[PDB]
């Protein structure tokens, strides 16, 4: 028996809290209201009110989302919303994995195979066979290298590309060379033709896509962004663009969503600009991660995807 | 011992020549040009002049090429160029197969991801996301079931597409659907989201994309043409285009090549352009394969890649 709350800004509450109920059959789940304070086991949610979590002695809080930036963002601003007791998970994976290999895969072969050389020549109904490139002069670096980092680095180890990964601490992954801490950032980024963030917003990754990065970069490197538009600076991107640094450059997260109009990004010739949907939360799949982490928890078992506070995802 | 004679219309030939002295040090290699009436044991050809082949005994001649159709319509023309006696073989994948899975995988999960739809959108400084689109919906046909039809399958169901595919004789691929001869064509095509066409050019299939397919896929359909520009029927698919039956084409060959700047096609916005570079022929993986199957030739081991005249590939 427990009481599960629920919210969402935008998701279909109720499609929500009957696919609770049947995955959780002794709970009784409600959408959260303001003015509701009634006890709670277990908190469901996405961009919450302070009013929600404040004061709550909750057993777990579930971020309907893997990216966690705004909530904490929120617990700084207000440190009474969510008791140091309270233990805060996040969802891992849930199919955004695979999400994050499609976007990655397509793309990566997409420019591999100069399809945006052709593309432009099509434009001038210009027929022209261009060198083909090589693997060996495509080498792949992953900005974080964590439950979409390595998933995205595995499919793309599939095609043979030389892969390279940079996070906090040493990775095992065989055929890809680990970078870890800043002190390595600059080798790490020597040879990155490709370069893909699946990074956290944390302050301390906050703007780290800048020129000062951009430049040790090869030259006709490719961004792929994956991860959180703070990690961009973008009059810097565009710079870089502009020189023929970056060759090319996809982004589906930026510093404010949605993307305003004035942005010289959405007609910049080669950017390529998605409305944040490079892997989006199922609800199916995050209800049996919810329940089944709720079940370990439960059991006492060691669970995976909590956040760590002080460290800031 | 071993005479063999090299003819490529624009190929490095004095690259050939000595990269096949290494991998056949006891191969006397030449370049043959009009007039060479010198013993040769084997010919690698490409385009080659009736009078290159004519009334040669050969030990067998090579296609450096994947497809044969230019070879088997000029021994059409000039019986006399091709004894019966001589065996006809082509290059089989020799790399080939790994690039047309890289132009395949790119595109579909381009389509799947609806990045033609978000770059519209872009056009327009417009920022909306779109519903997804499921698995369930995109089953993927391939049109000919070979070496490359198979190798870009395979890929394929590593992402977990549904999968059918078209050929003369029964395939036992597990998890694709095998569909034989034309009286099985229709129910293939009735399923087919994605329409991949990875047929030779022979008689017996030119034209085959025309009205009467195209009007049998489901709406929405998406069509990769990787195989002869001859499958295609242009100003049927331009039809299927502007009814918006055909959602989106990606096209690297055609009828006429270099494609001739008045098609409709360059500027068609649903359309997009390769040169006739799917797959390409590597030099170095063809002396392989060419100096491997001349050793197998030699030991009397039975050899894959040969050419059935009768059939037409
Ligand atoms: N639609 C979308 O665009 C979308 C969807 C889902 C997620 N995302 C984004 O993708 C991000 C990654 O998700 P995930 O599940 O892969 O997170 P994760 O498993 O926590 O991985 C985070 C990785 O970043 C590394 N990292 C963090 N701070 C660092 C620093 N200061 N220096 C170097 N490396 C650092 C970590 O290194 P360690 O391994 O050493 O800790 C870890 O490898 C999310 O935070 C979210 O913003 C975007
Ligand atoms: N850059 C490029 O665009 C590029 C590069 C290389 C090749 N290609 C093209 O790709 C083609 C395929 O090469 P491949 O090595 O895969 O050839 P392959 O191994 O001979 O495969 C041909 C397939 O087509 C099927 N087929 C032939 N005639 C048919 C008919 N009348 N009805 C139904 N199915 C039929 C065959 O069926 P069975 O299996 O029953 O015999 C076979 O499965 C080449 O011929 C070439 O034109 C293009
Ligand atoms: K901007
Ligand atoms: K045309
Ligand atoms: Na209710
Ligand atoms: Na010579």
């Amino acid at each position: 028996h427990m009481d599960i709350i629920f919210y969402h800004p935008t998701f279909d509450t109720q499609w929500w809290i009957e696919a609770l109920r049947k995955a959780i059959p002794q709970a009784r789940v409600r959408a959260w209201k303001s003015g509701d304070n009634d006890s709670a086991d277990y908190a469901l949610v996405w961009h919450p009110p302070v009013e929600m979590l404040a004061g709550r002695d909750l057993k777990a809080v579930f971020a309907l989302g893997a990216g966690v930036d705004s909530i904490l963002s929120k617990l700084q601003a207000h440190p009474e919303m969510l008791n140091p007791s309270v233990p805060l998970f996040r969802l891992e994976d849930t199919g955004m994995g695979e999400q994050m290999q499609e976007y990655a895969v397509s793309q990566v072969l997409h420019w591999f195979r100069r399809f945006d050389d052709y593309r432009i020549q099509q434009n001038s109904s210009h027929w022209q066979p261009l060198p083909e490139y090589h693997r060996e002069d495509f080498t792949i670096g992953i900005l974080g290298a964590g439950v979409l980092g390595s998933k995205v680095a595995q499919s793309l180890q599939t095609w043979r590309f030389p892969l390279r990964c940079w996070s906090r601490t040493r990775k095992s992954w065989p055929g890809v060379q680990s970078f870890a801490g800043r002190e390595e950032l600059s080798a790490f980024l020597s040879q990155c033709r490709v370069l893909i963030n699946l990074l956290p917003n944390t302050p301390e990754t906050v703007g780290i896509i800048n020129q000062q990065l951009l430049e040790k970069l090869p030259d006709g490197a490719y961004l792929l962004n994956l991860a959180r538009g703070v990690h961009v600076v973008e009059d810097d991107l565009l710079a870089a663009l502009d020189s023929g640094k970056v060759k090319g450059a996809m982004l589906d997260v930026f510093n404010r969503e949605p993307l305003p109009p004035e942005s010289p990004l959405w007609q910049h010739p080669r950017v390529t600009i998605t409305p944040h949907v490079a892997a989006i939360t199922r609800p199916a799949e995050a209800v049996e991660y919810i329940s089944r982490t709720i079940a370990q928890l439960e059991k006492g078992e060691k669970v995976c995807g909590q956040v760590d506070r002080a460290r800031g995802y």
